[PDB]
């Protein structure tokens, strides 16, 4: 029963983190602890909560537990990872470039690069519209679908959750606000959806914004990333490897191709160090 | 260099508090701006950087700065913050506090229960000063607004505020009305807009629409001009326990031309240290 709890604060292009070594520190954090260092008035702040714990199975190097501010075991856009990579560097935890974590949905695997930034290996998407979920008649690089009277031409992508993407001529000028949250809850998407909005500047350089399912606008969605680079190389728009620009940053996607995994690359980063008393 | 900070809130209201008495730093726009960001910084409201008075009579000197940069005149909650601050990292034994800030002077109190009493200042109440146009200073002004009639009370503690009263906070328009009364032309330069739920003559439940900000749950100055207003029209009697959505103060106030004292909680959050 320690005294406090040492943390480290991160942010993934602006999706931030309270990181925590569970390994070198003995406590276990309760839902009620979660919910209080998640509130950004009253607490910490941050959009997730990172544990890093040791592997509870051999051949793994660690476990990490992710809760969002509400505490829910829910982890959307999925750049956790790269935090959690970085962290254990930092901390000297690991001397391993190449890391295997066991996770709740299993085991993510990755390597910090020279520069810095991580490589996550994101699993290959789903693409058949009932597994997203999305309502279609058959599945296709592109979908028609009306809104509200607008009709949008959008691709739907799962990478473990429900995406649509739709192309736009100007990120910038694009209606996130407005029609992200339509097709957030369109019927056609049983279980929601993040949407992204789409901008091609050549076949390896797109800009994204993304309208995350029960959030709103966010900096920097990594599945979403992920989810509109497949999008746009399914359509022809894109070739592997693409740089995409988000609010908060820049990611590298790369994708070989149907049934292959979908590899997300970008940076993290320590913000301050912090102790906070149980 | 790595800097210690204190994250401290007031009703919510949230401080990133630096000791620059203890601690040596020159800090820039730059960095109160990457500091305050959300996504990318510590975050926070505002900085309260603790600094040597420039009188020896005064115990201490704050700024108090936004996120965004702009320095803040009078700040309640971050007197609260930087009473109980000074006091919990040792830098003063008292409990009654004399401070340089912006705007003047201020005394705080620490009490035993641990909140902070602050001396708010007087309240002005002739329309010029507010500024509020009306024909003679009165309790409440009847206003015809977008198709409605509205009464409020008009005050100022160092900015504007109209005060409605309401029969229950929680199904007052704030939302609607709060921003249609903010830019009333009636307010040349906007004001806060108080929903007041008067409990009994010293108990009352609050809501404010912040000018340029909106609903905000922390607004000390407007449980100050709601409490003077409610005063003024007999419907409170000093001191008046204020509920507002992030808890609990308590205003003090004798009368015209008397200062409003203002009591309230101060909470330690974490301590952090960042690279500079």
């Amino acid at each position: 029963s320690a005294m406090l709890l040492r943390f480290t604060k991160m942010h993934g292009l602006g999706n931030d983190f309270m990181v925590l070594d569970l390994v070198s520190q003995h406590a276990h954090v309760q839902p009620k602890h979660v919910k209080l260092w998640g509130d950004r008035n009253t607490g910490v702040g941050f959009d997730q909560l990172l544990i890093v714990e040791a592997p509870s199975s051999p051949d793994v190097d660690f476990r990490y537990r992710i809760f969002n501010a509400d505490g829910s075991e829910v982890e959307q856009c999925g750049n956790g990872a790269r935090c959690f990579a970085r962290f254990v560097q930092d901390k000297r935890l690991t001397v391993k470039k190449s890391i295997r974590v066991e996770t709740k949905g299993g085991i993510i695997e990755l390597n910090i690069r020279p520069d810095g930034q991580v490589t996550v290996d994101m699993g290959p998407p789903r693409l058949a519209p009932a597994e997203i979920p999305f309502q279609a008649e058959r599945e296709a690089l592109s979908y028609e679908i009306e809104v509200n009277g607008q009709r949008v031409e959008l691709a739907a992508v799962s990478m473990g959750n429900p995406h649509g993407v739709l192309r736009v001529e100007n990120v910038d000028s694009a209606p996130v606000h407005s029609l992200g949250p339509q097709l957030e809850v369109h019927p056609r998407f049983p279980k929601k959806a993040n949407i992204g909005f789409l901008q091609v500047l050549d076949p390896h350089h797109a800009r994204l914004r993304v309208w995350e399912r029960g959030v709103g606008e966010t900096q920097a969605c990594g599945t979403g990333a992920c989810a509109a680079a497949v999008a746009g190389i399914r359509q022809g728009w894109l070739q592997s490897p693409v740089q995409i620009d988000l609010p908060g940053g820049r990611l590298h996607i790369e994708w070989a191709g149907p049934g292959q995994p979908v590899m997300m690359t970008g940076p993290a980063v320590r913000v301050y160090e912090g102790q906070v008393r149980l």
